[PDB]
């Protein structure tokens, strides 16, 4: 609820190295377009792999024996984490307003929800900084056998536009609990909000070297971070397709770990007995959040015969009744896609929606004329062989499908090579303790969709990722073990 | 099907101690009786102070450091409880047959359920043994810090008679697992069983006076254990009354630790929606499983008011049919009460029951005119203030009540000093979801009863107990924790 | 560093209950004296069981089902617990500066130890509260298994006077961290500091009655909460005398949970490697902290005959070297007794060590002659049958012993009914690694002392307590296990 | 000292696939030499792309949901692996005898060690079965969250040849204890000890396609396994070349889960004040244990300078006197290398050692004129340059190095693309605690060198692998983490 910053001063807009503000070795620039307005709101350093040896070298420095950062309290990393916490709570408006400013995600979207858990992502990690275990094993002979949990080392970090502060935080908070440095690549669409995060990072008191971050493109930046034989680590946030590649290239180099969250088509599935109102407004905003630029969106509708005209009725009624607008705009709902090429790839997709024989039941056309705005859109009738079904649309395209039975239904929301999420809705007991062993997704909600909270561990099954962030499950990727074993003179119970 | 031995041979009659067979310090004996003849079996050692201080001598020297089963390797204390649990599979038809004649139990019960889970049990901890982790701990300072879950040292462990072999297990498997030595002292009613045991224990390769089992009274054998001075542990299964003096003996004695399972008045809870037929049988069976003698006992039955009438005739009906009689007979599903005292106790509270105002709705007096059988009751129309809704009837008397209101419910469930268990039956998610928070018992059932297995923690609120037996939670009570905090000259994460 | 306040206004002096300062039902009072002066600083509420009464009323009410503090997100639980942490560092000197007053300890120890360790046992469990995990269970048979962590309940807490501000964390901290509501019972000569802090409660926004505070007598207020039938749990911190009489009260009672954290006479154990002048210095402080009064006080230092004249001489020059004197002075170590019962009680036990033959090498007197202050002093050639070495001086008296077999301290070290802390000296892995095992504490220290931390699980072994505070072991104790059990209509992996 | 069996009896020469004995699609087999006597011991099939094909058909058809292996009681996995276990025991001169003839390590190694580890292993994971708990996690919002610990799926298992029961059992115990499904790929050169297992995992009782075992060429069975995209994961032990392919192969194909388990240039370092006499022999034992084809073979020994001579002296001594023979001499302490290739490229290594300016000090050359035998080769004089200290060897070869301080020998330890493991000889407490940290290994021994065992988390840091194996830990890899998200009517906690 309060008032953003229409036009807020950009003072970060170079790489952040070694706690200094950078420019590119190169001294190139790139441009980020606000998508609300199609307008260049400014230009920030063009990294390149020169830049990524820079950051990975200052992080291996930052991360050595004996080093500031290896030698403090695992409770001061908690220390830290919690004032970037006050820090980001006290810019909450500045953050937020600049959030929606380079993705144009609405205000109230920036401010409330990515503010807030970015906020409680940095706060849950600082409480596990000091609380992460090791073993002590009771193993045969005379030994004394313990594991420590040490930091993997110099992560490489690559995250997406969609929602910027968040993935920062889902990456850099685990990391920085368990002793990690990172350099991190943040998406090309949206490297501003990132910057001045670090600037807070800076202020908070982390040595230098500890967080780096690089702006620039995917395979420029960034394929030089999953390539690069000095580190450690790769935890990659992007494409399915581009997964594939991150991979390959840890292969390809030094065999460094690889954590991977990728894409989905996630299905929510209503059962004839579900609360239909509750339904019908939950599956609507399951796709529709974030101008359907969620990973685990419910971008499949399941429904069951017996009500599938009703829910189709008021689906149809809820896209055609969200505000579309400026996303500063306090009741704005959808702000606008997140550039020229998501935009058309969307409307793409519509088309080929039409052309495949699903029906258009609503919008299916650019919004206005001016910034990248997509018209809410619903089809009917989709079937699970058409390209709009498979394929990761990526926007506010809504396809309803019709099911009789529950073995059916399983059969086809798992008939996929994605597997990040999925939903059902009923009032059965059975029923919904049926599908949570059935559905094979990494998160399965039962009567809501989108509850990923700083606890919940979260990652595909099978080409939706490879590895879990966020909840205790979330420090394994960050930790590489050691068994420490002793020999002693007598052991006993 | 299996079939059971009558009359069977029965050498062991004497205290195990140290390996070897003793009678007492003063050579008296007591007298064990068959509840199904009414007849005595044999006599059996009579355990009082000096034997029992005989037996924590015993235990003392088996758990002194440097002994043979504090220096054994922790996998080593599971082969054995694994040798154990091959050995009463072995010797599974003669044990099942001998808890049937000393305490009542049907052969069908005794060998497929209570032997079943007694293999189970010694199995599972057998597992446990070399995976009870200690920690290492990421302190502040310059400090390499670990636990190790160390044992507590001599336990004793005071156990009932109505799951003579079960309840032997639920002590001894996690003691053992752990690395503990063992003074057990068996119910008085039920003596035999214990002892064959114990020659098993020999059999299977544990050193001398690691479990050291007595047989005897409660107030000479039981309270010797209780307030001895050199017994670290006390877990004690029994009455809650005799749960508020071990606890007191404790106290006046050397503060040892103390794990008390205590009494019930668990309720089962029948919503309108549930599934009638499957929830008539469910409590019905919660009741008089084990002849109404088990602590966890669906002992009250709430059954929602649109639904009583139906329920209530679908329930006399099921009391009617149940096969009371000698439980050899392989169908038999009722046995005797245990004894002379316990019998005439329950004969009691139906006399008590119909003076109150609670209508008698079938059986309510004896079954025959040989040992302790009596006919299944059930009563209706009862209500909260009457003394057979308040105390721990454990017999064969089933009372019903009424409720409106979920609300109403839950409050008239949790009104009671015990809270060992609970049970709901419906079919809705949100009412099971709520219930499973909202009733204050150890263990919640949805649509099922009794399923207590080596895997469940399983214990009391309020007055039904202190702390937790079974499953991994069950170790935490075994454990004494020791802090290891080492001075070291340079700390990396 | 910073300079304290030496006349601190004192606001508080009432009972804290339900979020409302309140006297005594009697309106009686009872003073506090300054025992670096003898005069009484001033007058407290004596509460007595009505007002118990009132307070457990209070934090039941608070705990009922749907109450803000059940109901609140357990993270809120921790925003809480850190918002607390927040104002004692921002009160800081003032607290630190209470306690100098009220209890007497140097403000150098007051200032950089206690408050700095308040201050992080509340961040600590701030980060426990929605970390603590149950668990999912693979059981036999069709059912989806479970076990919530709840809340144990309504827990009395009572603490002694040693260290107010850090007693009254170790209580607090894990209590709400885990869901639960208090009332607490401070020590009659150590009011001040505790009541100031329950402010901050109320500040820092906890809801109405989650923490109640009672200042008044042991065998009056205080066994009153022991005693108490709607009291869930006492957690106990005092003398092992009175441990004893708390344990009894609950099997009295209503079988609450209980969890002792009692006295102790712990050895530290020089061997003839260990670096000598770090030894000395650190056996030193193992004793002489706190004015002798801290309760795993290396009260008993056991020296290798190789070693023992130049320890003994090096000892006693330090005992000799350090500054007493008011306690406001930046440089004081050593502070007055608590107040005249303690002083005497310990000019008693110096008297005692001459009578029985123990060789006084200095002090042995009182230090001047306002207050209650004593004379460090050191007893050589002490012997394992002295009174002085059997019993809890608590005072600034340290006891040297010699030794000449590891085999033989080891015996010494463990022949007592305390068994709170150890620590050893050594150079040679073989050894402290046999030490850790070998010792019967509940912490084990090598080459230091007296590091106990909010990450280190801390509790005696057999009369020195029952249970552990601190680290994650510190939360199973607030920790009432419920396992959910449901049928499911299939069951896979 | 039991009695081996010499050219007996070898049924099993097929593929394992769906319970049943089966050829290769195209019929072809492949040769087994003796490396004893150099002659070909009997042929085996060949499997190819089209074999794998019908094994992971099998293997996705016995995990599918619903299924016999799905639908079991996790404990039931438990009493099958145990079952396999007391077989592996009931034949295990058989196995023992069989590993020597096919693999030609010493009878007193394949029965002492290998066997029992084999039997432990499966021991040892069968207790975690029904123990590895998922997690309840109170998150925000009104919301009950749980996770389960689900199988990951198909697992492909390739294996090497050096520890071929051993590296068989370190893959099947863990994928089975957590219900996976198997196709394994055992190596080319030690193919007959693994199909005799399968016969045993079918007398057990496991369900069809549970494990399915091929025999083959890497490139083809292998790869096709790697690269297939209906394997959900791959678990690879092998050579880090060979494991940079299967991680290219993961990312090539279906983006499965990757645990890589590689080689070593693990160093022992030996401190001035270390025991001589047992550092020596630990030293030498930790290279020519199995011939030196160990993976974490200390093939660097480090010695400080000041005991440099005595230890080289020494260490030749007992290099001189190693018992090279027959393996079914029972005091054989020294075996033939696997195959004519691996024969060659030791002694290449010899060879290139004397070019490069180390000094031969022993054996370097044949041992006798039969089989693949090498004399025991010390190398002294060695630098880091060298291509012998850098390049894993795997055979009798031990280089010794010299080094004058700890900072020094830890950056040369350390300097390596390897890190499996790393042992210190030393009686300090500090210096050991320090080396724990320092040494960049996933298994660091004080004191002794090799004791990897059934509780002890096992594998490489750097390009040594990813993940790791035994243990808890173990089981991590083989888990897929899937979270329960479901709106609850009122949460409390
Ligand atoms: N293990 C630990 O964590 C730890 C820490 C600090 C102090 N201590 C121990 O505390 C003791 C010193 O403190 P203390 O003298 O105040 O001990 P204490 O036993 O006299 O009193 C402790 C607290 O209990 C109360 N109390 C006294 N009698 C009572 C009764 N009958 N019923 C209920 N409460 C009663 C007191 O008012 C006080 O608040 C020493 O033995 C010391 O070793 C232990
Ligand atoms: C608030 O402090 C305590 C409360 C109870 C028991 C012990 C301590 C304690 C004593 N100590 C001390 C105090 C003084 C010394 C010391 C030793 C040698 C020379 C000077 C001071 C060491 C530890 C600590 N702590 C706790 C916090 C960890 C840091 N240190
Ligand atoms: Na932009
Ligand atoms: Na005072």
């Amino acid at each position: 609820l309060p008032s953003p910053i229409l036009n807020p001063d950009i003072p970060y807009n170079q790489l952040f190295i070694n706690n200094e503000w950078q420019d590119a070795v190169s001294k190139k620039t790139f441009p980020t377009v606000n998508p609300t307005t199609g307008e260049v709101i400014g230009h920030v350093a063009e990294g390149d792999r020169a830049d990524v040896d820079r950051a990975v070298k200052a992080a291996r420095e930052a991360f050595r024996l004996g080093s500031p950062w290896r030698r403090m309290d695992a409770s001061e990393r908690g220390r830290l984490l919690n004032r970037l916490a006050d820090l980001v709570e006290r810019d909450r408006v500045y953050l937020a307003s600049l959030e929606t400013l380079d993705n144009g995600k609405p205000f109230q979207e920036s401010y409330a929800l990515d503010l807030d858990e970015v906020i409680k992502v940095y706060r849950y990690f600082a409480g596990w900084a000091d609380k992460w275990h090791g073993k002590t094993i009771p193993m045969d002979g005379q030994h004394f056998c313990f594991t420590r949990h040490e930091p993997v080392g110099v992560c490489g970090q690559i995250i997406p536009w969609n929602f910027p502060l968040v993935m920062q935080g889902w990456k850099l908070a685990p990391a920085l609990a368990t002793g990690n440095t990172v350099v991190m690549k943040v998406a090309e669409q949206t490297p501003l909000s990132a910057l001045y995060l670090a600037s807070l990072i800076k202020e908070a008191g982390f040595p230098p070297g500890v967080v780096n971050i690089i702006t620039g493109y995917g395979p420029t930046a960034g394929a030089a971070i999953a390539q690069h034989m000095d580190v450690d680590k790769v935890a990659f946030t992007g494409s399915t397709e581009v997964g594939h590649l991150i991979q390959k290239a840890a292969g390809d180099s030094n065999l460094k770990r690889v954590t991977l969250e990728l894409g989905g088509k996630s299905p929510s599935i209503v059962l004839a007995d579900a609360d239909m109102e509750h339904a019908v407004e939950q599956c609507h905003e399951a796709l529709f959040f974030n101008m359907g630029q969620c990973c685990c969106a419910g971008s499949r509708t399941f429904v069951e015969e017996s009500i599938y005209n009703e829910f189709l009725e008021r689906t149809v009624e809820k896209a055609k009744q969200r505000k579309v607008g400026n996303p500063f705009e306090l009741d704005t709902q959808q702000g606008p896609q997140v550039d020229k090429e998501q935009f058309e790839r969307v409307l793409g997709y519509i088309q080929l929606g039409q052309k495949e024989g699903a029906k258009l039941l609503c919008g299916g056309e650019r919004f206005g004329e001016r910034g990248f705005f997509i018209k809410p859109t619903v089809f009917g009738g989709v079937q699970d062989d058409m390209r709009i079904a498979k394929e990761e649309i990526f926007g506010p395209v809504q396809p309803l499908f019709k099911f009789k039975k529950i073995e059916e239904v399983v059969e086809r929301a798992n008939n996929t090579r994605y597997g990040l999420a999925a939903a059902v809705f009923t009032r059965d007991l059975d029923k919904a303790m049926y599908f949570t062993q059935a559905l094979q997704a990494g998160t399965v909600w039962v009567n809501t969709y989108n509850i990923v909270t700083c606890h919940t561990p979260f990652g595909g099954f099978k080409e939706s990722g490879n590895g879990r962030e966020l909840g205790e499950d979330g420090l394994k990727a960050y930790t590489e073990v050691k068994t420490v074993t002793i020999k002693v003179p007598q052991k006993n119970s």
